[PDB]
């Protein structure tokens, strides 16, 4: 999807963290203390799941995957080496219009936020009606917000298929753009957020966002995958050890930008 300089030797297989840019920082940071001490970092776009297929059939060298039980079945299968590395927080939130017709109050825990979500939607008499976009496309952010409903002993999906329950298969820009527009409930996460216009963001209201607590459901931790398999092998460990070395990775994830604001959380103190 594209590579960096700062000869291949190495490649990631990830999905958000390159689409907001920080993989170009983080390659280009890497390349930098490779030379600059004693070669081009290729990035390849792909989910969780397609990222540990790559690290199976050598695709690639290292994967940044957003599951952590995803990642232990990865190891215990010997496709990505023992133990995984934490790279970096990252943050989903759930927003909705400035109506609120959820009636949703900001100190509420998100699970009963979903549950008031269903009821009202369920009701289906207020102004606007309750509705939730789904991005239905087996994205970390649908998995988040799939797994939501689930917490309330909620199906939408399945049948007696709940109508508010909205299927927008799009990007994530799109996604929040839409539902914004349409007055709809979303989760979605920081770095979209901070990519619409200014404008938008008034048209909407922060429900939730999610906080560095370890066991916060809307805290999406970042870890890299070293392949058993991986070509250029001890560039992979390279990289992972420099990724979480408060002196490499972690200084340029801690100053990594975007609309004058901190993107990610550094990973947690080790
Ligand atoms: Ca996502």
């Amino acid at each position: 999807e594209d590579v960096y300089d700062g000869p291949v030797q190495l490649r990631i297989g990830n999905g958000g963290a390159g689409q907001s840019g920080l993989v170009k920082e983080l390659a280009d940071a890497f390349i930098k203390s490779k030379v600059d001490s004693g070669f081009k970092v290729a990035w390849y776009k792909s989910d969780t799941t397609v990222t540990i297929n790559y690290l199976k059939d050598g695709i690639v060298d290292v994967g940044i995957t957003y599951s952590p039980v995803a990642e232990r079945i990865s190891i215990k299968h010997g496709i990505s080496e023992s133990p995984s590395y934490y790279a970096f927080r990252d943050h989903f939130m759930l927003i909705g219009p400035p109506s609120n017709p959820a009636k949703l109050s900001g100190d509420s825990d998100i699970a009963d936020m979903f549950s008031k979500m269903h009821d009202a939607a369920e009701a289906g008499n207020t102004k606007p009606p309750v509705r939730f976009l789904s991005r239905y496309d087996k994205s970390a952010t649908n998995i988040k917000e799939a797994e939501l409903w689930l917490s309330i002993g909620q199906v939408p999906w399945a049948t007696a298929y709940s109508t508010w329950y909205h299927q927008y298969i799009t990007f994530p820009i799109q996604a929040l753009t839409a539902a914004i527009l349409l007055r709809e409930y979303t989760i979605t996460d920081y770095g979209t957020y901070l990519s619409i216009p200014r404008g938008l963001r008034d048209q909407m209201v922060i429900y939730k966002k999610g906080t560095n607590d370890a066991d916060d459901p809307l805290l999406n931790p970042a870890h890299l995958l070293v392949g058993a398999r991986a070509k250029n092998a001890e560039m992979a460990k390279e990289f992972a050890k420099w990724l979480v070395s408060k002196e490499g990775g972690q200084k340029v994830i801690e100053g990594f930008k975007k609309d004058g604001q901190q993107l990610y959380s550094p990973a947690p103190y080790r």
